[PDB]
């Protein structure tokens, strides 16, 4: 992760940047038994160094790593800063199943368009959509994520601490089925104005029955299911848009979003 230039360099090519001795990077990837892309600490600029001027300083799982990247590359407590360095790492380091900025885009203009004051994901993973989301929900507006894996909990417990989100979102410890139920109980929800969907893709049906039968769907209420089309959710995709109780929407980026607003029983 973390390199330090051992001598001085003005920019050569077209691709690299230029730095002091001694200047810190935090390194994406490789390229030849030489260049590295990298970004400098010192401004932030993405670029190539040439693996003779830098050398490894002391800075385990995929997780752990996006996590360290933000830490060092984003200017914590701004949201936009830290998904800017998720969607770095993901795109030069390391391929992580985060929704894009792609899908982002589209979650973004829906978030924006529908105003939830209360949002439920499944499957928060890194901490990325969470995020992408929270930062958008108006002031006193609530999320909550749902996560199996306690190891990608703590991480997203970390990602928001860093983003500044902590305070507008609360991580669920455990499975769909297992906390779904326990919403309007233990979590005092009446109905959910949003959900969104990027759990385990076979899921998607279980939960959205379940979410219907435990009432937090009212009319209105607008579903969001990433990963139809690629991995595939093929019988998601076929419950919703031959249902009556749902007036869907697609939309790309080819995977797609769809977007499901329950219409009633
Ligand atoms: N049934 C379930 N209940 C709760 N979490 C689940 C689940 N099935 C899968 N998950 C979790 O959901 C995650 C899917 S990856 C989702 C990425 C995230 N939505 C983003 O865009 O940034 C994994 O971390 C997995 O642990
Ligand atoms: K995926």
């Amino acid at each position: 992760m973390l390199f330090v230039a051992l001598y001085d360099y003005e920019a050569r090519t077209e691709d690299d940047l230029s730095f002091h001795k001694g200047e810190k990077f935090v390194i994406l990837r490789s390229s030849e038994g030489d260049w590295w892309l990298a970004v400098s600490l010192t401004t932030g600029e993405q670029g190539y160094i040439p693996s003779n001027y830098v050398a490894p300083v002391g800075g385990g799982t995929k997780e752990q790593r996006i996590l360290e990247f933000v830490q060092l590359v984003a200017k914590p407590g701004d949201p936009q800063s830290v998904l800017e360095a998720i969607d770095q790492y993901c795109t030069y380091a390391e391929w992580a199943m985060n929704v894009g900025d792609a899908k982002g885009q589209i979650m973004d203009a829906v978030i924006r368009e529908y105003s939830p004051s209360l949002v439920l994901e499944l499957g928060a993973y890194c901490g990325y959509s969470a995020v992408r989301m929270a930062r958008l929900l108006q002031p006193g507006a609530r999320l909550l994520t749902m996560e199996i894996n306690p190891d990608c909990a703590a991480i997203t417990q970390q990602m928001l601490n860093f983003a500044g989100l902590q305070d507008k979102v609360t991580i669920l410890n455990g499975a769909s089925q297992d906390l779904i139920p326990q919403l309007k109980k233990k979590y005092d929800v009446d109905t959910l104005d949003m959900v969104f969907l990027d759990h385990w893709k076979d899921r998607y049906l279980p939960d959205t029955l379940l979410l219907e039968k435990c009432g937090l769907l009212r009319k209105g209420t607008v579903l969001l299911a990433d990963n139809v089309i690629v991995p595939g959710t093929p019988d998601f995709l076929a419950y919703v848009r031959g249902s009556s109780s749902f007036e869907c929407t697609h939309y790309s980026s080819v995977d797609g979003l769809e977007k499901a607003i329950y219409q009633g029983p």
